[PDB]
């Protein structure tokens, strides 16, 4: 299975200078829940970001940097290499990934963040003609989690 991950908002908002726009615990714990045991595979720019490979999952990192050799993670150059790799496989971002991605994956993980949020990068439009709802279920909120969210699974029709 070859699956994207994404958390994003009402305008498909996902990320701003190079962070997450939005503090929401919940979901990282979704994300840390679907992908244990499994691959992420993510771009140059989204490690740096994250700053470490996360544990317990294989951690494949995209980029065309020849001297990118890092602990705990393996590298690969070419889009072509992920679909060599074994298992469930998540595409884990960032904007540049999900537009190479989007048209080839059986499945996606969706965050909808329930706000507005100033972005400088987005996830690519898509039209739930093209894609089944699997499930949809309302993240539950508190006091650390106090922004509104939907935990889509949606599945290429
Ligand atoms: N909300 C979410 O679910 C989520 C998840 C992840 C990231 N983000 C956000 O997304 C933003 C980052 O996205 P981004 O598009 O700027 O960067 P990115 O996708 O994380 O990485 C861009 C880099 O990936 C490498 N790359 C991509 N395709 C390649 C290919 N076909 N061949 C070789 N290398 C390739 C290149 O690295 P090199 O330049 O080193 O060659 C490129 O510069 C950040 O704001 C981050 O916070 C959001
Ligand atoms: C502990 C932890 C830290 C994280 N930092 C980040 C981060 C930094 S800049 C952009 N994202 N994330 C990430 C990375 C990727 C995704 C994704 N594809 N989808 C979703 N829904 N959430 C993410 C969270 C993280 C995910 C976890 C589990």
């Amino acid at each position: 299975t070859l699956s994207i991950l994404v958390a994003h908002d009402l305008q498909r908002v996902i990320g701003f200078e190079n962070q997450l726009p939005w503090h929401l615990p919940n979901d990282l714990k979704h994300v840390k829940k679907l992908s244990t045991g499994h691959t992420l595979v993510m771009g140059r720019k989204t490690f740096e970001s994250i700053g470490k490979p996360l544990p317990n999952r294989r951690n494949v990192v995209l980029t065309s940097d020849t001297s990118f050799n890092v602990e705990g993670v393996d590298v690969i150059h070419s889009i072509e290499d992920i679909y060599q790799l074994p298992g469930h496989v998540f595409i884990f971002g960032g904007q540049t990934l999900f537009e190479e991605m989007i048209d080839k994956v059986d499945d996606m993980y969706i965050t909808v963040i329930e706000g507005k949020f100033r972005g400088d990068t987005f996830f690519p439009p898509y039209t739930f003609e093209d894609w089944e709802v699997a499930s949809s279920v309302e993240g539950k909120l508190d006091e650390k989690n106090t922004i509104p969210h939907t935990f889509l699974h949606l599945i290429r029709k």
